[PDB]
């Protein structure tokens, strides 16, 4: 099955999922002196106030916080995007080391980490048939520096004992999104895929300039859980990231100059 060790990473997934080398696919290096500002962007509307989370699951590729995606409870609007997107869940990528980990990088800089928000437009009525759209999914993505700890990731950090393997997954409810966005909503946008299998071109990349920046007690909480399931020979879910692809026929567009 499809993973990140050295027979089944990224450079393997075109041949079961052959869309990998299709033409708008995620991540990509954002050359910032490349990125045009587009003045006509508009500001994010991020609506997270009513957001529920309901459980955290270790799926054996990351962590993932899922939401109720039943009502427009959590919403994600404005920007490049016409209609409104709900909050399904989030996750993170991350390294083995902090110079490495995000998916996205900024003129070839690797930040430690990388938080996605999945958002799908609700005008395609459930996020199964939003991913076979082009405009089908939003992913807010926000990256993660190791420095001063962050607050509102501590909840997250402190269950992660309990989901260590494979297919674990545990309550988490009333956990608050908004504690993990930076105070900046500059952002870069620009047309692209799914970082996993089944790889969909189908999401409006969102990605905050700014980085949220996190302690190295947080990160290191997040090398100890593991891509194997329990009784299973131990390997710690680390370099769970795509690596950069080609950009193609498309331009990044920066709603800040
Ligand atoms: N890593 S990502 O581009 O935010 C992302 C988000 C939702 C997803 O659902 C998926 N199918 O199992 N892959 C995937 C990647
Ligand atoms: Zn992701």
């Amino acid at each position: 099955h499809w993973g990140y060790g050295k027979h089944n990473g990224p450079e393997h997934w075109h041949k079961d999922f052959p869309i990998a080398k299709g033409e708008r696919q995620s991540p990509v290096d954002i050359d910032t002196h490349t990125a045009k500002y587009d003045p006509s962007l508009k500001p994010l509307s991020v609506s997270y106030d009513q957001a529920t989370s309901l459980r955290i699951l270790n799926n054996g590729h990351s962590f993932q916080v899922t939401f109720d995606d039943s009502q427009d409870k959590a919403v994600l609007k404005g920007g490049p995007l016409d209609g409104t997107y709900r909050l399904l869940q989030f996750h993170f990528h991350w390294g083995s080391l902090d110079g490495q980990g995000s998916e996205h990088t900024v003129d070839k800089k690797k930040y430690a980490a990388e938080l996605h928000l999945v958002h799908w437009n609700t005008k395609y009525g459930d996020v199964g048939k939003a991913v076979q759209q082009p405009d089908g999914l939003a992913v807010l993505g926000i990256f993660l520096k190791v420095g001063s700890a962050k607050p509102g990731l501590q909840k997250v950090v402190d269950v992660l004992d309990s989901i260590k393997t494979e297919g674990k997954s545990a309550d988490f409810t009333n956990f608050d999104p908004r504690g993990l966005l930076p105070e900046s909503l500059d952002y870069w946008t620009y047309p692209g895929s799914l970082t996993t299998p089944p790889l969909a071109e189908c999401v409006t990349w969102i990605v905050l300039k700014e980085p949220i920046s996190v302690s190295s007690e947080q990160v290191l909480k997040f090398r100890k859980l593991n891509f194997n399931g329990e009784g299973e020979p131990e390997e710690l879910m680390v370099d769970n990231w795509r690596p950069a692809q080609p950009l193609k026929n498309r331009q990044i567009k920066a709603s800040f100059k």
